[PDB]
């Protein structure tokens, strides 16, 4: 599928707060579709979707989320809680003069678009998440109790204290992204042996091989971007579990009423399909997509399939 | 009417050639409307139109034309001929993934959108010019002969040799813009005594008064921008008369077929309404607007009237 050359794009910048400006890439005409990547990614993670959606009749805005790439990376950890992040995206729409947009996210980005749909449905024409499900906040279950429940979520504990995961992730960026951006069958990480035996990459190859999903050129683009601000800002998306929990609790007792799409990935072994089992009771107008042989990095892994699911869903529920 | 605060806008950048990048301001959703200012202006000259068009259902892209503001200002004089300028605007659309846009221009910008309509009608949904008429090139009349015919066009002779007009225009920028941006009844310039008696401002007040059209704050914004690249780039739009003439001649014998609007200003004493007298024979689907009591700086002078004319015309001929 057609990808993007970064220098052949239109680049947009919007100031949402005094020292915070968001950067995005824009292509196409028609209804606005805002794409929100996950950790640790970039607008470039949507490179196979951007020209496909534009060609289908949509105006695509692919974000560099806060902390990433050309967007500002404020130092404070609380700048990366979901409450602040969502209101900045509302300001973003305001500054662009957009009454609403379609929101499509993946990973942390998918969590963000769910909460955009939940607290600002007025500004969200339609919402779609890849991998990330919407589970209502349990006001009786603290976040630490639920993380320290399912063992696959232990890498988030290693991500908590500032400076620790930054050091491992920044020490060699080419190794970091070549180790992460892999299909499920090529995976070199055990996300559970994380917090009692070194770190993320302690038992990974020092010079890992290049996944079938990516070229060397695409690895070096990610490498170049995370040389701008490093991994602190991206990691701070994990370091507000308790505030996100309290904020999410303030909405308990309301459903998401707008058109919605949930796309699950068979081989995403952390955000497993089954975690989405009962979103129908909270999201009455939910449509579904499901992709076989697809790991976590869904847009890179199965670009054709995701393109067909999104366009099919946009043409029937967003327009 | 609602204006714009510059820092509350979305700013876009597109690279159309190796050392040339165009800057624009963007607001709204709906059909694309590209606004192209004149000499010596800025995207800010459309400040009263941008929020009005967006509110009427249009996606506004207000350009900093080449040589101006935040857009690149290459040094070569030939970079500012109409042939190069128009193809860069085509590349601009390409990079944004826009099959076509509405083009609205004023002054030199209006000349540019006429030639966009003439050589690239496929990419122009509809075209509108304020003040600037479309007169077909006369292949028997050299440009110097026709300028040295009507005496009001003698300031263009003073603009020819590089460095001369730059010095007068840059010596005090606050004086330059306060002397230019005036209603017809407040005018301090005789554009004909230009080339045999000093220059543009030799018999103008050293500290001119502030026109009823503008505040001090708006003057200082123009002042701030023309501190970036100066007046050379803007002046170079006048220094390719013979190439524009030869290029325009290569199209003789064709009409402009697309929907079109010509807006004349009663008190524009250089681009007088009567210069547009016979554009109907070359532009069959031409609509007209006309604004009384309006000088050259049409968007600043009569903002309400221009807003009503454009929106009325867009809703019936562009959508
Ligand atoms: F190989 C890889 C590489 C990166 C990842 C990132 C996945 N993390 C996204 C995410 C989505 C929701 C989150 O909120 C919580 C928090 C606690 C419990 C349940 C949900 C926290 C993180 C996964 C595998
Ligand atoms: F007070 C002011 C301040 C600025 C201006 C600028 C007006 N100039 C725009 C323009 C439009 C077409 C042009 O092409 C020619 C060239 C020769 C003959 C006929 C048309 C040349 C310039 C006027 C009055």
């Amino acid at each position: 599928p057609t990808s993007c050359n970064p220098s052949d794009m239109s680049h947009g910048y919007v100031t949402v707060k005094p020292r915070v400006r968001l950067h995005f890439v824009e292509l196409g005409s028609g209804p606005a579709v805002c794409l929100c990547h996950g950790f640790p990614e970039s607008w470039y993670s949507w490179r196979y979707q951007i020209p496909a959606l534009a060609q289908a009749g949509y105006r695509v805005l692919a974000m560099d989320m806060k902390g990433y790439g050309e967007s500002s990376a404020p130092p404070e950890i609380e700048e990366y809680c979901m409450e602040v992040l969502c209101k900045e995206m509302v300001t973003f729409l305001d500054k662009l003069g957009l009454s609403q947009a379609v929101f499509i996210g993946h990973d942390w980005g998918g969590m963000l678009v769910w909460y955009m749909a939940l607290f600002y449905p007025e500004r969200v024409r339609a919402v779609a998440s890849l991998n990330t499900p919407f589970i209502p906040a349990n006001p009786n279950m603290s976040p630490l109790e639920s993380i320290k429940a399912n063992p696959v979520f232990d890498y988030q504990l290693y991500f908590q204290e500032p400076g620790v995961a930054e050091a491992e992730l920044e020490q060699n960026l080419s190794r970091t992204f070549k180790s992460l951006f892999r299909a499920s069958d090529e995976s070199v990480l055990s996300m559970h042996k994380v917090c009692e035996a070194g770190g993320l990459f302690v038992n990974s190859p020092e010079e890992p091989s290049l996944s079938r999903m990516v070229t060397e050129e695409e690895i070096q683009f990610y490498v170049q971007q995370f040389k701008k601000s490093g991994f602190r800002g991206p990691l701070n998306w994990y370091r507000n579990m308790e505030r996100n929990w309290k904020w999410a609790c303030k909405s308990l007792g309301r459903k998401i009423l707008i058109p919605a799409l949930m796309v699950t990935a068979e081989k995403d072994f952390v955000l497993v399909p089954q975690m989405s089992q009962h979103m129908e009771d909270w999201i009455p107008h939910l449509k579904r997509g499901h992709i076989e042989d697809c790991g976590h990095w869904t847009q890179m892994d199965k670009p054709t399939e995701v393109n067909q699911i999104l366009i099919k869903w946009l043409d029937s529920d967003a327009r």
